[PDB]
Formats: structure tokens, sequence, C-alpha cells
């Protein structure tokens, strides 16, 4: 592993904390905030597998249809590391992946803080996810239409802002790397999972942090995973708009994260 993986440990401090990326991005979403970390934490970072970062030969795109897949990577990560015990911080789908990793191996997480994370994107009874099944239907066929002007309009709706601003050419830039066939197939896996079964079963304390404005996730899921996740919880809104505010609004989330990470 950690090469499949582009592992790094980097840092100086005291307690060890795992930074997990969501699709479409990798590792170099956290830039910003790394530098600002490491005289306080001890930070590992790593890329989940399929990201464009990543050599995905002969990708199982079996063992990618459920999250477990992606949990398995980062305790066999974790595990390979001899990491016990650590925070955990997952943006987007690798907070739902945190989560579930931890169903598996809660001792190894002191504690859990989720962005722009979300259990389910679908609709349903009693259950604002933000899209419906038309909405996912023709975003698929646009990705395999022409998956280059699907990412010039995705990502400055995922980042928000401008066509032009520095956050949307980097997402992007790695959101059109992810090789095509793959893309497509990961987001039909997180676009259309369905976690909230689990959220009960977690027992590690959860620090849920989501933009006020995500376009991806409505607020209405904060308090969602706040009163579905089985452990402690508290909710504390961004006064930011996107879904990769680490990246487009370091200067906002950087004293957020880090109030969350020493309480």
């Amino acid at each position: 592993l950690l090469d499949a993986h582009n592992v790094r440990v980097v840092g100086m401090g005291s307690e060890l904390v795992v930074l997990g990326h969501g699709f479409g991005t990798d590792q170099s979403v956290w830039k910003h905030v790394i530098p600002h970390l490491v005289d306080d934490y001890r930070v590992i970072l790593f890329d989940n597998m399929g990201a464009g970062t990543t050599d995905p030969e002969f990708f199982s795109f079996s063992r990618y249809s459920t999250l477990h897949g992606y949990a398995d990577d980062l305790l066999s990560i974790l595990e390979e590391l001899e990491v016990e015990s650590c925070i955990y911080v997952g943006h987007s789908v690798a907070g739902m992946v945190g989560c579930l990793a931890s169903l598996e191996r809660p001792e190894i997480f002191t504690k859990i803080i989720t962005l722009s994370a979300s259990p389910r994107y679908l609709n349903d009874r009693d259950y604002f996810g933000g899209f419906e099944q038309d909405d996912l239907n023709q975003l698929f066929e646009a990705m395999q239409s022409n998956f280059k002007a699907w990412v010039s309009g995705f990502a400055p709706l995922a980042v928000g802002a401008d066509i032009d601003s520095m956050a949307v050419q980097e997402f992007g830039r790695t959101l059109f790397n992810i090789r095509p066939d793959i893309a497509f197939s990961v987001a039909k896996t997180i676009f259309q999972s369905d976690l909230r079964i689990m959220l009960p079963k977690v027992t590690v304390p959860c620090h849920i942090l989501q933009s006020s404005k995500d376009l991806a996730v409505p607020l209405v899921v904060a308090d969602y995973l706040h009163h579905a996740l089985g452990g402690p919880t508290i909710v504390e809104v961004l006064p930011t708009e996107g879904h990769l505010p680490q990246l487009s609004s370091p200067d906002i989330i950087i004293p957020v994260l880090k109030r969350h990470l020493a309480g």
C-alpha cells in the first residue's frame, strides 16, 4: 500500500489526524490546510483508489460498488502505518467512509469530523437529500455524452463561485483527470448511495461541518446526521458557499477545523 494511495505523513504535533478527500479531487484539496496543522498535529494524507493521482489499471468495480471498498482501504492504510488511535477528518464521501470504517474499528478513531458529507443524495419519504433520480439520470448521461463539457459545468457548481476562480480550475482539473469509465461508475455509486441505516451504529463522536450553501448537501442534511449518528454529535454551519470550502475558502475553514480538532 502507501504508494498505491500516495500516503504522506507530515507534521510534528502530538495528535494523529487523517485527512480523506471526496469525489473529483485528491489529497491536494487540503493544500491550504496542511501548513496550519503540522505544528499542532501529525498529518497523514492519502488518495482514494480511482482518483486521477492513482493507478487504476485493474480497478475492481465490484470492490468499490459499495463504500466498504474505500473503507477497507482506509483501515488497511492505518493498519499498515500501525496507527492505533487518530482523529479522522473526511471531506464529502470520505466522511461516510470514516464513519463506515469506524464501525469496523471504533477504537482507532477518537473523533470524526465530516465536511460536506452526506449519507444519501436522493430524496425519499421524509428525507430531503437534494436530488431526484431524473436529476441523477441527466447528470450520468451528460457525463457520458461529453465528459469534458460536463466537467466545465459541474466544477463551477460543486465549488460554487466563478468559472475563473482558482478553486474551480483546480477541482475541474482533478475531476477531468479521472479515467472516464471510472468517474461515471464511481459517481453512480456515490450519488446513488444510501448509508442512513449505518448511521445509528456509529459510536465515535462526530463533528459535522457543513457549508450553509452546498449544492450537493442541503443544510437539512447536517441536522439529520446530528440526530442519526448513534454517538455524540455537534453541528457547526460554515458561513461559506461550496462543496470544497477548504479549497475555495481556507481562511474561514481552517480556524473552524482546528477548533474542532482541539476541542
